[PDB]
């Protein structure tokens, strides 16, 4: 199927969250009233127009979009502004207040971005870190920087180690360490651990340890993640159904104690 979508070239005089060098800013259409909080993001050049190409041609709630790019000196990747930056970094600094409703919306909305199985694309670097929060109610899967059967060695199914395969299910895989990240309110798989002893690990039969708020129906659907068998490993929309039933009862399953501005998605 031809791809269709439209790569919106914008002025650099219609325009620091990190360090490239990543800005925040608004985006001033000439002419429309309307002001879009934005981020500003030959080898270089070549794989950011690739991650560009990729991002025009996803449209979902749960992907981020792209807005446009700017063609500089070096060329500019403009996405819609996400102000409660990544979702590792905000299970981090509000663990105390992170209830079950969240965590497990949160698994619901990530599994239904991972669309992308629709659209045949395979992310290959799915974790807590390319996850951004909009509001702490609406999630984005981001950093289609190595998206394309077809590194984070941490995040990585087995069979994308030993032979550099990559699949929809090794994505499964990314998404149960994804979730390990979320339960655990952020800490580092493996932590410790060098990488080069990860793929002795799994060969093994080592897998992350239980969570310590995870119900075993939670640590289950990780573990199921984590099989061998990349066939045997659950669906991403069985995940939406699996988490959405959770969902409905929080408590449940996860044990915590205590439980002229627009923005991008409304400028189509
Ligand atoms: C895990 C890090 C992080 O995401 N920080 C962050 C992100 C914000 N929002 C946002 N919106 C759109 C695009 C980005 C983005 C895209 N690529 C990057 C990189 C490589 C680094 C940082 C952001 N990127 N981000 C955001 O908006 C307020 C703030 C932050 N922080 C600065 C919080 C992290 N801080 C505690 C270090």
């Amino acid at each position: 199927a031809p791809n269709q979508a439209l790569l919106r070239i914008l002025k650099e005089t219609e325009f620091v969250l990190g360090s490239g060098t990543v800005y925040k800013g608004l985006w001033i259409p000439e002419g429309e009233k309307v002001k879009i909080p934005v981020a500003i993001k030959p080898k270089a050049n070549k794989e950011i127009l690739d991650e560009a190409y990729v991002m025009a041609s996803v449209d979902n709630p749960h992907v981020c979009r792209l807005l446009g790019i700017c063609l500089t000196s070096t060329v500019q990747l403009i996405t819609q502004l996400m102000p409660f930056g990544c979702l590792l970094d905000y299970v981090r600094e509000h663990k105390d207040n992170i209830g079950s409703q969240y965590l497990l919306n949160w698994c619901v909305q990530i599994a239904k971005g991972m669309y992308l199985e629709d659209r045949r694309l395979v992310h290959r670097d799915l974790a807590a870190r390319n996850v951004l929060v909009k509001t702490p109610q609406h999630v984005k899967i981001t950093d289609f920087g190595l998206a394309k059967e077809y590194v984070p060695i941490k995040w990585m199914a087995l069979e994308s180690i030993l032979h550099r395969i990559y699949t929809h299910q090794s994505d499964v895989w990314s998404y149960g360490v994804t979730v390990w990240e979320l339960m655990t309110f952020g800490s580092k798989p493996y932590d410790g651990i060098p990488a080069s002893e990860i793929s002795s690990i799994l060969e093994k039969g080592e897998r992350l340890p239980q969570p310590p708020i995870c119900t075993i129906d939670v640590y289950m659907i990780m573990v199921k993640c984590w099989m061998i068998d990349a066939d045997s490993r659950p669906k991403f929309r069985e995940l939406i159904i699996e988490f959405s039933k959770m969902a409905r009862d929080p408590q449940r399953y996860l044990v915590i104690q205590g439980d002229d501005v627009v923005d991008a998605d409304e400028y189509l």
